[PDB]
């Protein structure tokens, strides 16, 4: 059941790319009459030994996850006559939360943003039970299932913690989403549940900006750093800024109690950041206490 035949998998559309993988919208059509289910298919651009090993790990990670706020694993396709590997996931028609919020920003009130926030936290609590570190939380990686439900939608950088170890050092050669990174990820390449909490704070920030371009984390940090800065100078200044309490500003219209949650996530002291369980409870208590 979790093995899809390449001959029945038909390309429809490109969905997106990230890291060293691409995701496409495909019809799985065993009846060969254009009526079959639509699925999302992830492929690697280069099946090097390293990239393929990492992809197999990603597949095992997603397969192991079963939660209402995590995109569903469907299977694998051993394509090119079983000399290639593709990952099959459910396809969510509403797309990413990033694009959804940018489109429906009038429809979506604060209570709804908090509902999405809560759901992201719950998916992350679940990841923590498996000792998985996501390492790439951002609204681009969250999918909308319906107007009332989101799912964490990509796990391309997700790592399993070594047993009883609180962090994983990933000396990555190449680009990184530095404007979502915790300071210790920038300075020591250390990723942990606590660095996911930092990045979650940035996701919460993203939501309350409604993805206004001039308010993005890169736009705001570069404004503080100096828009003229290039290369490593950007990283030097970002690190120095963060170490001495430089932070993203409170978004226009954002309740101060919600900004306080972001600022608590953005603690330089790793062991003082709240847990995802703390965060889900706090966010749901706020929602439950609100005027409506
Ligand atoms: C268009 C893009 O936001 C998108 N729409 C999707 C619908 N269903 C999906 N099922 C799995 C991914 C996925 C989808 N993705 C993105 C999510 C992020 C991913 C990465 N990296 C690229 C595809």
């Amino acid at each position: 059941p979790t093995q899809f035949e390449e001959r029945h998998l038909k390309f429809l559309q490109q969905l997106g790319k990230g890291n060293f993988g691409s995701v496409e919208m495909c019809r799985y059509d065993p009846l060969q009459d254009n009526t079959g289910e639509v699925v999302a298919v992830k492929k690697l651009q280069h099946s090097t030994e390293e990239h393929l090993r990492d992809f197999e790990r990603e597949i095992e990670i997603l397969k192991s996850l079963q939660h209402d706020n995590i995109v569903k694993y469907k299977g694998v396709c051993y394509s090119a006559g079983r000399r290639n590997l593709k990952l099959i996931m459910e396809y969510l028609p509403y797309g990413s939360l990033r694009d959804y919020l940018q489109k429906h920003k009038e429809r979506i009130d604060h209570i709804k943003l908090l509902q999405y926030t809560s759901q992201i936290c719950k998916g992350m609590e679940y990841l923590g039970t498996k000792r998985y570190i996501h390492r790439d939380l951002a609204t681009r990686n969250i999918l909308v299932e319906n107007e009332n439900r989101v799912k964490i939608g990509d796990f391309g950088l997700t790592k399993v913690l070594p047993q009883d170890k609180e962090y994983y050092k990933v000396k990555e050669p190449g680009e990184s989403p530095i404007f979502w990174y915790a300071p210790e990820s920038l300075t020591e390449s250390k990723f942990s549940v606590a660095s996911d909490v930092w990045s979650f704070g940035v996701v919460l920030y993203e939501l309350f900006t409604y993805i206004e371009k001039s308010k993005s984390p890169p736009a705001e940090f570069m404004r503080m750093i100096g828009n003229d800065k290039q290369g490593q100078m950007i990283v030097f200044h970002l690190i120095e800024l963060l170490k001495n309490n430089g932070r993203l500003p409170r978004p226009d219209g954002c309740p101060d109690e919600i900004y306080m949650i972001m600022t608590e996530c953005w603690n330089n002291n790793v062991n003082q950041r709240p847990s995802f369980r703390d965060l889900a409870l706090r966010v749901d208590q706020i929602r439950d206490n609100m005027a409506g």
